């Protein structure tokens, strides 16, 4: 049928324009969006598994791995001790990298208010409580 | 508070996504299609020939596992490439009749699916909320 458009197909396109601006907003920072994916969701959910970021990042969890082993070895994301154990603690945040989340969030919300822009501010607000409203 | 404290829009977007994927998918059970069988039909009824990639994409799969759908659509007739008449080259993936009717249907289930989703805001707010979705995109 010529006139069908699925809600799953509209979210999609409004990904499509959002996902080339939030990268082209994080480069200057030398971020890609799996990189702030991995970083801003480690910052509110230690060790969250790599599925599950790589579901969130639109990336297979092999990348997501990769993205994981450059986010440690770049001293932006540490496993800890855990005197108590054997194992590590829950993939955490260090001071490098929550600084650099911190900036990583203040520039994706630049770039999301830029893909807003096309909306009135109150047409904005309201749009974002639909989400919410929806999620 | 918790996790959509400050949420990105992306984040949001995937959570909306997050619900209405498993109702998609339940509605298209009865028919014998999953959810990027479906999504493979409707971009195929619209975008005659279209690469495996960019189906995985929308259909937020790989591309190996975009052509494994490829290969069911193809072997339940819904989808054909059939051979040139007269070169030797393959024609580009097309649905044939029962491919078309068996997207009929999905489309009305999965548009049903959509209305589920969309309960959770009062009927003016779809109408906004799918514009503003048609101008975002
Ligand atoms: O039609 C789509 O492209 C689609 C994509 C994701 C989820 C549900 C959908 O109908
Ligand atoms: O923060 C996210 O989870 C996200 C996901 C996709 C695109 C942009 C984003 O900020």
């Amino acid at each position: 049928l010529a006139d069908d458009a699925p809600l799953g197909y509209l979210l999609y396109r409004v990904g499509a324009v959002l996902r080339p601006e939030v990268s082209a907003a994080l480069s200057p920072l030398g971020l890609t969006l799996p990189e702030f994916v991995c970083l801003r969701m480690l910052s509110q959910s230690p060790g969250l598994s790599s599925a599950e970021l790589a579901r969130h990042a639109s990336v297979t969890p092999q990348a997501m791995n990769t993205v994981l082993r450059k986010l440690e070895d770049a001293g932006a994301v540490a496993r800890p001790a855990s005197v108590s154990s054997g194992r590590s603690l829950p993939a955490t945040l260090t001071a490098r990298g929550r600084a650099l989340a911190k900036r990583a969030e203040a520039v994706v919300r630049a770039a999301d208010a830029r893909v807003l822009a096309r909306l009135t501010a109150p047409q904005q607000r309201e749009f974002k409580r639909m989400l919410e409203k929806l999620g």
